[PDB]
């Protein structure tokens, strides 16, 4: 009945003179630490975002718990007169650069006002450090090198939220995940499609990738090693009362196979933002998915881990295990590289409690499916 006996169990982020949503957990293998970004917002309401906060852990290899130093305004991500959202972090492995992507919108004007007008004012951001959060630098506006022409096709569009996803393709290429409202018929409602933004030089410039090819929000995407290839497997939020999957073979470009996974349920009336993850598998794949997300029928609770141990085979996904009780909305997934146990490691930050708090959870795979061992 109770549910998943973890590793750590922390509150990283309270409700105070600010609220905290959407959560964002980047792990840095060098240091054996953690970067959690979240949006300190006036209120619980999405116009009421305002700037991006984060927090440094130090994984304790002795104790195998970790200490968080204290919150921080990351004072540089943020655009005149305008409300950040959707933190995406992202470590550029290679030249040592810490990413942070994000969007930011005039005021409070909001997501309803942009569709309703067909009229997008959204711009996506960026702000980068060599010094692992310790100072970052002025943040850059990449809507027009990075969106251009497809920018008035849109009626709005975000990000993420949560880590992105750095590729073991030869160039290291930088892959964020994303989601626009494509103006499709002179009257019918433009309908959202998921979708990836790419960079191949760390980077400098960007390119929009081809949409799933259906009624898909948030997503977020993991790279799996076949016995063949690399595949990018996306999971996607849907209104039609389960996730929806789509896979590509050539690194974002174009997604297909798309199709409903009755097996993720997803809540009315428009679905909840969930997470997914790729790691080293325990044993013919050579990578596992894991998945995070609310699995009740008619409301955001009870936040489950999901396990696909045959990627990305949508009959493949096991049933749900219990993470957390009650009030669970967004989520995000790190792997922390071999638990104290032997077995992978997990961080997970998520939403709890009509949104008063974002808790870390720290947990291996043989903890949440030992049938495995
Ligand atoms: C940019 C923005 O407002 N994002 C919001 C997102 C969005 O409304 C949905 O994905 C449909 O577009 O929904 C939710 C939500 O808890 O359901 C919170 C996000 O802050």
């Amino acid at each position: 009945m109770a549910s998943l006996p973890v590793l750590q169990k922390e509150s990283v982020f309270q409700s105070g003179a600010h609220a905290y949503r959407i959560p964002a957990l980047l792990y840095l293998p060098g240091q054996q630490s953690l970067l959690a970004f979240a949006e300190q917002r006036a209120s619980k309401k999405d116009e009421h975002a305002e700037l991006i906060v984060l927090r440094r852990g130090d994984y304790d290899a002795p104790t195998h718990q970790v200490q968080w130093q204290a919150q921080e305004v990351v004072a540089q991500a943020r655009l005149d007169g305008h409300r950040s959202m959707n933190p995406c972090p992202l470590y550029d492995a290679q030249t040592g650069t810490l990413f942070l992507f994000f969007i930011a919108i005039p005021g409070q004007v909001t997501q309803q006002q942009q569709l309703q007008t067909r009229a997008n004012v959204t711009r996506l951001c960026q702000v980068t450090s060599t010094d692992h959060g310790r100072t970052w630098s002025s943040p850059r506006d990449l809507t027009d090198a990075a969106i251009g022409p497809a920018y008035r096709e849109w009626s709005t569009f975000a990000v993420g939220p949560g880590h992105c996803l750095q590729l073991n393709d030869r160039a290291r290429s930088l892959v964020v995940p994303a989601y626009a409202y494509r103006k499709l018929h002179p009257i019918q409602r433009p309908i959202p499609s998921a979708f990836c933004f790419l960079s191949h030089d760390h980077g400098r410039t960007w390119a929009r990738g081809h949409f799933v090819a259906q009624d898909t929000l948030e997503c977020q995407v993991a790279e799996v090693e076949t016995g063949e290839q690399r595949v990018v497997t996306l999971n996607a939020r849907s209104h039609l009362r389960a996730r929806v999957q789509a896979q590509s073979t050539n690194d974002g470009l174009d997604f297909q196979e798309s199709q409903l996974v009755k097996k993720l349920v997803e809540p009315p009336p428009q679905g909840c933002q969930g997470s997914v993850i790729s790691f080293p598998s325990p044993r013919s794949p050579a990578q596992w998915l894991l998945y995070t997300h609310p699995t009740h029928s008619w409301q955001r609770a009870d936040l489950g881990a999901y396990l696909n141990p045959r990627p990305p085979a949508p009959e493949a996904w096991s049933e749900p295990v219990l993470l957390a009780k009650g009030s669970c909305a967004y989520s995000d997934l790190q792997s922390m590289g071999t638990g104290p146990d032997g077995s992978p490691l997990f961080g997970c930050l998520y939403e709890a409690n009509d949104y008063e708090e974002i808790v870390f959870l720290m947990f291996t795979l043989k903890q949440a499916f030992p049938a495995e061992y």
